[PDB]
């Protein structure tokens, strides 16, 4: 094609986040009439999310996804989308991102320091916690070997409520649970399904601790040498994507509790008091950490009311 374009994720192909791409991919190319394809590379071929950001940065790959906690890389005070417990659900996810101060002035950061537009949000599931082990209570937790991503908010999570945390690359998690090399780790339901993780954990435990977004986002290199009209069905396509991808999101959380128990997976439901009241000591350390932008942030963020 006139521009033949790449797509990176983490995720594989059996995956919520594939199937949204895919659907992106072949709007685009329909609504450009042949002017624009777009390839998908998926299961970190690319590298990881960290990587992938890097090379939307230089101009070598044209579209990824990222969390807003990602940012908390560059601009520390961002990862209050990730503290766990903060974000109560997806309405707040979206009104912290575009109708605060907070989230206005990272979007514009994202484009001037780093080299990247942002298309659209979607939803991208809460996260849960899958163990060889019940866990009951929170005492349950105490010593578990959990895998978390290379990431500080997951670190945290997994510190502050007295397990031993294992950072390791998502690549790597299925054999690491085969193998018993750790003992559980965190993930929404849907990334438990499409990596097939039920396999090899034989319970799971509703924690809810952290909710995540994905963020459609473009190279400005590649997004600068689109004409106008090639924006624009770049721009619509993504935001009817995200539209579609959240719903994959939101339909599953529904009956994937079915769908695991009839794979022989034991559900567990934790009361989640001791959980949350682990995590204050957390909550002053980053606002120790980040300071008045911090403590701001927090303040735009705790002031949304969740329900529509
Ligand atoms: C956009 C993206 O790549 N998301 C990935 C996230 C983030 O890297 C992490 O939450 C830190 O932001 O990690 C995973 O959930 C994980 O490794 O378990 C895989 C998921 O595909």
């Amino acid at each position: 094609a006139d521009y033949d374009l790449k797509f990176g994720m983490n995720n594989g192909t059996s995956s919520n986040e594939y199937k949204a791409a895919e659907m992106f991919a072949k709007e685009v190319k329909e609504k450009s009439q042949g002017k624009i394809e777009i390839s998908l590379y998926p299961s970190s071929q690319l590298g990881d999310d960290r990587a992938m950001l890097k090379q939307l940065k230089d101009g070598s790959l044209d579209f990824t996804f990222a969390e807003s906690a990602r940012f908390q890389l560059f601009y520390p005070e961002a990862a209050v989308f990730a503290l766990p417990y903060v974000i109560s659900n997806y309405n707040v996810a979206q009104k912290a991102l575009f109708d605060t101060e907070f989230g206005k002035d990272l979007i514009k950061k994202m484009d001037k320091d780093l080299g990247v537009t942002l298309l659209s949000q979607a939803y991208n599931g809460t996260r849960q916690t899958t163990s060889n082990r019940a866990i009951n209570s929170i005492a349950d937790m105490k010593g578990l070997k959990l895998r978390v991503p290379n990431a500080a908010t997951n670190l945290a999570y997994a510190k502050y409520v007295g397990a031993s945390p294992t950072p390791m690359a998502f690549s790597e998690v299925y054999l690491a649970l085969q193998t018993n090399a750790v003992d559980g780790q965190e993930n929404p339901l849907a990334a438990v399904q499409a990596q097939k993780f039920y396999e090899v954990q034989k319970f799971l435990a509703m924690t809810n601790h952290i909710l995540n977004d994905q963020l459609y986002l473009v190279s400005n290199e590649t997004y600068k040498e689109l004409p106008e009209d090639l924006q624009k069905v770049v721009k619509d396509a993504a935001e009817n994507a995200a539209k579609y991808h959240t719903k994959l999101f939101v339909d599953g959380e529904k009956d994937l509790v079915t769908f695991f128990e009839k794979q022989g997976v034991k559900i567990t439901h934790p009361d989640l008091v001791p959980f949350k009241e682990s995590m204050k000591p957390y909550y002053a350390e980053f606002v120790k950490q980040t300071g008045q932008k911090g403590e701001s942030a927090l303040k735009q963020i705790e002031a949304i009311n969740p329900h529509h």
